[PDB]
């Protein structure tokens, strides 16, 4: 149709089944639009969880000419589920993993019929993954990718009937990822180590015992892997 979108969202896209996608904390609900004018999707929800974004959301929605395909609704992560829907995947994107985490933790009641989940984690996947485990999700597929010099993670789930349980390194890098370990892996981890040496030249040894044990372990880790 007419909305374009950047990279990120173009990819998480690529992952929608056929039916209805609810998009929890909506990019002024452009990514249900794109769904909905790409023939995606028929039908949307954007939830927002302030009142700018969704007033923004009601007029793009208004705009775009989909009053009666998209229902914006206010509340907080999966709040805004109603029992009568019939969801077919729920995207997440935009944000770090553990306020992924809670989102879907918080709001685990509202995942009963078991949709799709499309996750696009900004920093910290590792928190999002251990709550998919806990919830009875399963990772049938991940992204690393970059844009605009950021590098982002898209997490696709769906629901298993038995708990399937990963290694702390499938938690931490991603189960999909540790299979490709392509050039955005490779800068992702190299950049978390800089960052992370770095920390060690602003603490001094002698009284950061805690924070700096932390540290030398995810270095480790992270030198191990690559
Ligand atoms: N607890 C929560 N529940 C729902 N939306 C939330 C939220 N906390 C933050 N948000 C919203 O989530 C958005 C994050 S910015 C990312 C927007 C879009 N999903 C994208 O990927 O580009 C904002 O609209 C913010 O208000």
């Amino acid at each position: 149709g007419m909305i374009s979108l950047n990279n990120r969202l173009t990819t998480v896209s690529r992952f929608l089944k056929q039916g209805t996608i609810a998009d929890i904390g909506s990019d002024h609900a452009y990514l249900p639009i794109y769904a909905i004018q790409n023939h995606l999707c028929e039908c949307g929800i954007a939830g927002e969880v302030i009142q700018g974004p969704f007033q923004a959301a009601v007029k793009n929605v208004a705009a775009n000419q989909l009053v009666d395909r998209i229902d914006v609704r206010l509340g907080d992560g999966l709040s805004v589920i109603q029992p009568e829907d019939v969801i077919d995947n729920i995207t997440i994107c935009g944000m770090g993993g553990p306020l992924i985490a809670k989102i879907l933790k918080d709001g685990q009641d509202k995942l009963s019929q078991h949709p799709r989940l499309i996750l696009q984690s900004n920093i910290q996947t590792e928190n999002l993954r251990q709550t998919l485990q806990q919830l009875n999700y399963e990772i049938i597929d991940e992204i690393i990718m970059e844009e605009k010099g950021h590098i982002y993670e898209i997490v696709v789930a769906e629901y298993s009937t038995e708990l399937i349980e990963l290694s702390s390194d499938e938690l931490k890098f991603g189960p999909k990822l540790l299979n490709n370990k392509n050039e955005y892996f490779i800068k992702k981890w190299q950049r978390e180590l800089e960052a992370l040496y770095h920390i060690k030249s602003k603490l001094n040894t002698e009284q950061h015992h805690q924070r700096l044990a932390q540290i030398n372990d995810e270095i480790a880790v992270i030198e191990r892997v690559l």
